[PDB]
């Protein structure tokens, strides 16, 4: 409550902004384009105005101003931190991110949940063996602390990942089913989404239960160890946060199929 | 593929995020990240939205008006899911991201993401070797790949990036140490130095431990594919992480070197 203005001050203070008009995304797109199809090299200078060329070829640009047009772009680029300039060119995270959203097939499968979810099972089942017969804190930093901080909290994260990509494909389907409001293909389109929702939330549960009892053993094996403890908690709630938000979005499909 | 320029073109795609939006899109974020039961309410959304309004003076009386059009162009530009409440996609995650979450460069992480690629790795190349039926290959050496492996080498390229900036930065405040007084300041660049060689030197070592193992076995499973045929597709996702892998090692050396250079440089 006093922490999330803290957080727009901090935010206000450091101007932090993107801007990315159609055909700065596009040459933001392109490069990316590169950066996951170039050999083995880093992106040259030459390389990156080159990109330029053809997005400005393809936007109608004026071919006059390209070196004088492309070196402003890079420029932009470094300073709204998605390009990295080493003295060559690295897209940041941040650029990453954002062409990834794009360019990428980050297409949803259960099958995806399913392996995300068995080596988890495994590094957790492990670290709980683990302890469950202790020792020195070098035991538990490695085998109980780190297992848990670092690969455990990881695949949380990946699992959360595929959720929201299986929130991307309905609402997907809702704009191609709008497409065809605007029949018989609806049903289909509607069928096969509930299928997979219900796929999701059945395999989720059925591992969910299993990877909580290892939480809950980990849980119950001292002072000095409460940072363990504390990692225990939210991945705990981060779990539960995962599978409620897997059965409310079934709920509300349900809303969305009777609806039509 | 100047296709996709048509293709961005033809969708007009664009993030437009100023200070006054993103600090929003923050602010939404870290309602997400801290979370009890429930979801994100357009309540928890406008609440947000007032104390973004109230640090940067905006005008109190048209709050809600302000909120509702800040929220709607979140979802156009799809930084957001509405559902009949609110959920940041995967763009809206990333960019939030970038800016919020800690920056961690263990060598143990880096270590245990290596040593699990490994086992997935292993198997799938046992599993490839052994090729049963189609179910067989989907789920058992095709799904680790792209769901497990490819996973994890996104994460070690992202840290390696994140790796990146803190080489900058360094770069950077070692340059502005040395202006006023170079034979003073000598001593703290020495400092900034050292350490960051350490990290790169630390994860570098890390990852060329692993390297040629973790390619012994994808080599086997395009080895596994070859002696079929209708494998094109566990072929392609072999040849991508047999790609990557290469970036991330070979960057990992280029770092050094780069680094290196910058060391001499003072």
């Amino acid at each position: 409550s006093q922490t999330v203005p803290e957080l727009v001050a901090w935010a206000r203070k450091n101007d932090f902004s993107i801007s990315l008009p159609v055909d700065r995304l596009s040459f933001l797109l392109a490069v990316a384009t590169l950066n996951g199809e170039r050999l083995d090299g880093e992106m040259s200078e030459g390389e990156l105005v080159d990109a330029f060329r053809h997005v400005s070829d393809a936007f109608e640009q004026t071919s006059e101003t390209i070196g004088v047009r492309a070196n402003n772009a890079i420029n932009d680029m470094v300073r709204q931190r998605l390009l990295n300039r080493f003295t060559i060119y690295r897209l940041t995270p941040l650029g990453i991110g954002i062409t990834d959203y794009y360019i990428r097939q980050r297409e949803f499968s259960t099958l995806r949940l399913s392996m995300q979810l068995s080596i988890v099972a495994g590094e957790l089942k492990r670290a709980a063996d683990a302890a469950e017969e202790g020792g020195d804190e070098f035991h538990w930093h490695r085998n109980v602390y780190a297992p848990l901080k670092y690969s455990v909290a990881e695949i949380f994260d990946s699992i959360d990942l595929t959720q929201r990509l299986m929130d991307e494909q309905q609402q997907q389907v809702k704009d191609d089913i709008a497409q065809l409001l605007n029949i018989s293909s609806c049903e289909l389109l509607l069928s096969e989404t509930s299928g997979t929702l219900r796929e999701l939330q059945d395999t989720l549960e059925a591992a969910g239960d299993k990877l909580q009892a290892n939480l809950l053993r980990i849980q119950d094996a001292h002072d000095d160890l409460h940072f363990v403890d504390r990692l225990v908690f939210d991945l705990q709630s981060k779990l539960d946060r995962i599978i409620s938000w897997g059965q409310q979005s079934i709920d509300l499909w349900i809303g969305y199929d009777r609806h039509v």
